[PDB]
């Protein structure tokens, strides 16, 4: 039942069964060659009277061996092989949805979990498909025939002795948890301590002023001594593990292997059967660590392909909606919108609000109000549920999202790089057009080229992975530039402007205000230098816009008294 | 060589070395003892017919397993208590010369490198001294001896195959750091990728604003399949690993132990000499991971020793200079103080100026200046070298350091408290007055008992190991009690005015005003709040006092054009 997610998903890698059927076959085959090389051994070592005829069965067995390793290499690359095409065919499904469906808000729910999710539990269903799966037949199988044969070759005597030395695990385990746990303590005791030091160390400063240092020291003595006490605890602790567990391990060896001398003394019908019996009994052993490391990372793997259904379940549409732009330039308006990330909450309560074509708007909000839900609102990273934000007689949920974000031009604060060059910033603005060889010239339109006159090249330019050696005046005039070769018609603009001061603000403002003086704008800062260029103003309060009109004498007016008490909270 | 400063080191500790060596001597006999056993097995192993000397037999080789598993018991004991006693006698220096001798810029050079030091290093040597010397004494004593009891068990042939066999390990070593390397350049690859995916999810709105959610799935691809190719790379080369390392180690074990079965079959005289050679190959086996590891851990032990002795090195003095404070109430005067931090920097130039007894004075410097460095020179963390701080003729340079900290109390915003209680907070300075039971009285005096006034206890009141509790205002009014209960003769001063408000500044200034009017004060915080309160005032600037008078005019004339410059900067 449980396995049905896990199947499904390799599943979704189809054609990836033939292959590792015939690999775990082989391997299957391998292990049998495996469980039938002791034998030959014996039949060697028991043709002692002729060493030159032993000269066969040397050769026999150099020849198994060979085979052997060359079927269980071959097993091994199509193992590994094929769980590599199944890792990269989940890692291309994952990553193609995390980026297209994953709306915006999904993103915000958790960033380095998600890639942390990603590749470890694609690292874990590797694990699980190339070695652990492969890994647990093979133990099974020689498990099994190792007890058969053994049973057939010793009549009782020996292999009942093996099977109750499991027994030295009976007595041996439960004292090793004990020992962790002593262990584990100790480190915990360890970790006190050095966090008892770490406080008192770094206000040294204080403690010799207040001339109380040996206080201190006392107080690390007791520190001291509480460790010491518990190390003694662990060294006697100790003194039960450190000699029981060699003695029984010591024991149960000395008697399986004492009781196979027994047999070659007392003329039963032992001899090659003992040096088969020590081969049979290492290939049993080893086994067992493979079969318990696949219990746990059956344990592991289940909850990781859990979390990957999780990844893979998520929804979004992007043209779906419709295709239906033509002009994307009238005056849009909010019609009692009253949403915002769950409906139970309602974030927002009936939005209302009117804003001309080719307008500058600018948002005033406070610090903790609607202003972040209304700017991601805008750009429509939230799906409408009862309110209407309408272009023109609501046509938003009739074209496509991609059409009308094809048609918005969007920088916020930061915006830092698209790492790579330059060339990449500027080629993010192909959309089937290419712009064919034009960039570097709107770069001159868009006050760009100019400024990166320096040069250092134009494609080789490197930002670095990183992106640190490029401040921030620059890299958000590349956006501007950027915005201005996309499609410059309906721009939405948290103001990159920031510390850059008169230079970089000014240079901006105759970019932007050249660019867009027949287009529409959308400003939603906080300062009062894009309100002066924006025709109309609008104010978010309690997640409800509460202002509508011109700036000056409104904002003179309609700020006296409530706006003016949050700016005199803003500066204290 | 290299071994005599770890010598000296535990030397420090004494009393440890004749248990020590007996503990030693113990386990040299425990392991005699172990190569004992497998003897006593072969005898068993040629009586093996007739049934009551068996069972004798039977009960010495369990008194023998008795009788080692008692000694190795007691050995160990020994050697972990005496490991103990000597990490609680290392960890008890190193917290004396810790907090006694190193003045503060010792700490202030490094402060979790030193508790690491303290913690992590003395493991290591502990770790040395209790297991890991023993276990090499003792693994190299078991293996010769195993080798020199084999040579004479089994004339040659056996051991010579034995003894050829580590030809294997040489074949084996290589491939696994071949091993080792592919999988460091695979983990490294993750890395990249893991790497990558985290850079592009905070750059999710970009990517979708921009309607590029395809190209960054296409770099996404690509570094997908980058990574299958290193992982088909990595599979190539395991196929061949670990079929080799199954191979070598399965013909190696069948050589050895079919060997050994040749020669008890062919009536070579191996009869029970079989089963006596096996147990004696584990215990040559086993002991060889104690053996590489004394030689790992050699370096760090060595490592830790010097990082020890390095701590140990550090000198101060507290009354060394001098005993001669008599009252304590002299003018402050600096006379050409000319020193920083290294001489060769020259941080300081010939710093003078005068200040008279009883009297406030407030220093005022640049953000970057030399505040900070004459801020911890009045305080005289640092020793001078060329110019004099002279209080006192020079007796400035032969009474006691510790005996002036007596008469200053210190308090800063900054200083959050010494965890504990209160009780401990208002009684640190118990310097051998104890106060008697005046605290409370105290605390009445200097407004804390009627703040505190609350009481949720006085001496069960628990401010936490964090301190998280208890606002910054508090803290400093109880700093500002204890500096008023400690010795009221003169106050250095931080201004633990902080963002609390006219409220509380103006109350805690009243209160320290009224308390210490008719001792020295002094200042060296920023705002102009104290100023007015002292009577003089001074400037520091590029290391330099520049600067001289009282407050109002001057600094109505003397800040017009300089330090109103740096004020407006301040603001901007």
């Amino acid at each position: 039942s449980k396995l049905k997610p896990f199947f499904a998903l390799v599943r979704r890698t189809n054609p990836s069964y033939g292959k590792l059927a015939f690999a775990l076959a082989l391997s299957v085959v391998t292990t049998l060659v495996s469980l039938l090389i002791p034998l030959l051994t014996k039949q060697l070592v028991d043709g002692f009277s002729m060493s030159n005829l032993s000269g066969t069965q040397i050769g026999l067995i150099a020849l198994v061996f060979f085979v052997q390793a060359g079927l269980s290499a071959y097993a091994t690359y199509a193992l590994n092989y094929n769980g590599q095409k199944i890792i990269s065919g989940l890692r291309e499904l994952l990553w193609k949805k995390l980026i297209k469906l994953p709306v915006s808000y999904f993103d915000t729910n958790a960033s380095g979990e998600t890639v942390s999710r990603v590749t470890n539990d694609t690292m874990v269903v590797k694990e699980l498909i190339t070695t652990h799966i492969s890994g647990f037949i093979t133990g099974i199988i020689s498990v099994i025939g190792s007890l058969t044969i053994l049973f057939i070759m010793n009549w009782k005597l020996t292999l009942l002795v093996l099977v109750v030395v499991p027994l030295a695990a009976l007595i041996l385990v439960p004292i090793g948890r004990k020992m962790f746990s002593i262990s584990r303590e100790t480190q915990d005791e360890t970790a006190r301590f050095t966090g008892l030091l770490n406080q008192i160390l770094p206000e040294i400063r204080l403690v010799k002023a207040s001339n109380a240092e040996d206080v201190e020291y006392g107080r690390g003595k007791m520190g001291i001594s509480s460790l010491f006490k518990l190390g003694v605890r662990e060294a006697k602790v100790q003194s039960l593990v450190g000699p029981l567990i060699s003695l029984v391990l010591m024991a149960a060896l000395v008697a399986v292997i004492g009781y196979g001398g027994m047999q070659v003394s007392s003329g039963e019908l032992t001899a090659g059967a003992l040096v088969a019996f020590i081969l049979y009994l290492f290939q049993i052993i080893m086994p067992m660590g493979q079969i318990t490391t696949f219990f746990t990372q059956l344990q592991k793997s289940i909850g990781a392909t859990e979390r990957m259904i999780e990844i893979l379940a998520e929804e979004e549409e992007d043209t779906v909606t419709g295709k239906q732009i033509e002009n994307a330039h009238l005056p849009i308006q909010l019609d009692r919108v009253s949403f915002g990330y769950k409906p139970d909450q309602l974030i927002l309560k009936e939005v209302s609000a009117v804003i001309e074509a080719g307008k500058v708007t600018a948002i005033v909000g406070p610090s903790g109000g609607g202003k972040t839900t209304l700017f991601k609102l805008l750009e429509r990273f939230y799906s409408p549920t009862a309110g209407t934000i309408r272009l023109g007689d609501e046509p938003v949920d009739t074209y496509s999202l991609e059409s009308w974000r094809e048609h918005i031009g969007y920088v916020s604060q930061e915006s830092p790089l698209m790492s790579g060059t330059i060339r990449e910033n500027i080629c993010y603005g192909l959309e089937r057009d290419v712009t064919d060889a034009e960039i570097e010239k709107a770069a001159e339109m868009a006050y760009a080229l100019n400024f990166i006159k320096e040069l250092p090249n134009q494609f080789d330019t490197e930002v670095g992975e990183r992106g640190i050696m490029l401040s921030g005046g620059q890299r958000q005039r590349i956006a501007i530039a950027r915005a201005l070769l996309r499609n410059p018609s309906i721009l939405m603009l948290d103001a990159a402007t920031s510390s850059l001061d008169s230079q970089s603000e000014k240079s901006v403002q105759q970019a932007l205000e050249v660019l867009m003086e027949g287009r529409t704008t959308i400003v939603i800062a906080h300062r009062l230098s894009t309100v002066v260029d924006a025709d109309q103003l609008l104010f978010v309060e309690k997640g409800e816009i509460t202002g509508r009109g011109t700036h000056h004498e409104l904002m003179a007016s309609h700020g006296l008294y409530r706006d003016f008490a949050e700016q005199q909270l803003k500066m204290n």
